[PDB]
């Protein structure tokens, strides 16, 4: 038996823990016995950063992290991160259904990573202890953000502090002042009650937290063939189904946080919006000869179907 651990940092009822588990039941149901999985949620194996070093171990053979945590292995993935860059995750999937975005699957090989997929989870919003309604009302606040040096680079153009923190700590981190604001996905927030510990948030799709799935070169080239193509298959099948799921969960989770009463939502105007483009756009001009023109402009041109 070919065994397959697929560590990741999220709770269960999420996008990307339903998706590791539909695996796992679907390499049971259609492989004999001659692959088994076994899945371990919310940072139980390993956390940020170590699942990667994990990965080119061969501790683990299967991971799927925010497209914000790959700087250390190429700095073309940095464009997921720029802000407002993608109006929302129709358009960020076809930007990773253009040739560009499917090349950057590949784009680790030379280091030892494969990708497999993009799973989705869902736009960004900003979350704080204060009310966050003018750009001016982030300055002085100390924000977690993923190990991004984007994301670092987006809240200090806010004149603002940015703590890059592993996703675990991030409860803690509020509840115990190291940070008083953070984005995420509505998901993200609701599935670790991070709403607890935020009493202000701003429906601001700022951004996005995607994924790529990625397997240890070595291990994945080295399946049978008739394994690997199988394996392939059923995560084209899991990726339709982690997709579906995850606008509706998002639904659900600001739902849950809007019922909880001890945290409300502001939901920016357009011109509000445009307002917070302009002030977080700047960080763009840093980046852009990592990314370069092309990226840029096939990322950009995913805004118009």
């Amino acid at each position: 038996p070919i065994v397959i651990k697929f560590s990741h940092v999220v709770a269960e009822n999420t996008p990307k823990g339903q998706g590791a588990l539909l695996f796992k039941k679907l390499v049971e149901q259609r492989l004999g016995g001659r692959v088994e999985v076994d899945v371990y949620p919310n940072s139980s194996l390993f956390g940020d950063g170590k699942e990667m070093e994990a990965l080119l171990l061969g501790d683990v053979q299967m991971l799927a992290p925010s497209l914000a945590k790959f700087e250390q292995y190429t700095r073309k993935v940095q464009i997921f991160d720029l802000p407002f860059l993608f109006d929302d995750i129709q358009a960020v999937d076809r930007f990773q259904r253009s040739p560009q975005g499917r090349a950057l699957l590949t784009s680790m090989q030379g280091k030892g990573i494969l990708g497999l997929a993009y799973w989705h989870n869902g736009m960004k919003q900003l979350s704080a202890n204060r009310p966050l309604l003018e750009p001016e009302d982030a300055r002085g606040l100390k924000f977690r953000v993923q190990a991004s040096d984007v994301l670092n680079e987006q809240f200090r153009q806010l004149r603002a502090i940015s703590r890059k923190m592993s996703f675990a700590e991030v409860y803690q981190g509020l509840q115990t002042g190291v940070v008083n604001g953070t984005e995420n996905t509505w998901s993200n927030y609701e599935s670790q009650k991070v709403n607890e510990v935020q009493k202000y948030f701003t429906e601001s799709n700022h951004g996005l937290v995607d994924y790529m799935v990625i397997t240890n070169a070595k291990f994945w080239n080295g399946l049978p063939a008739d394994i690997r193509e199988e394996l392939q298959r059923i995560m084209d099948e899991v990726t339709v189904q982690v997709n579906l799921e995850a606008e509706r969960l998002n639904r659900d989770a600001r739902q849950r946080i809007l019922a909880s009463g001890a945290s409300e939502i502001h939901t920016l105007s357009p011109q509000q919006r445009a307002d917070w483009r302009q002030a977080m756009q700047p960080v763009w001009q840093k980046f852009r000869g990592n990314v370069g023109a092309d990226l840029l402009q096939a990322a950009e041109a995913s805004n118009r179907p």
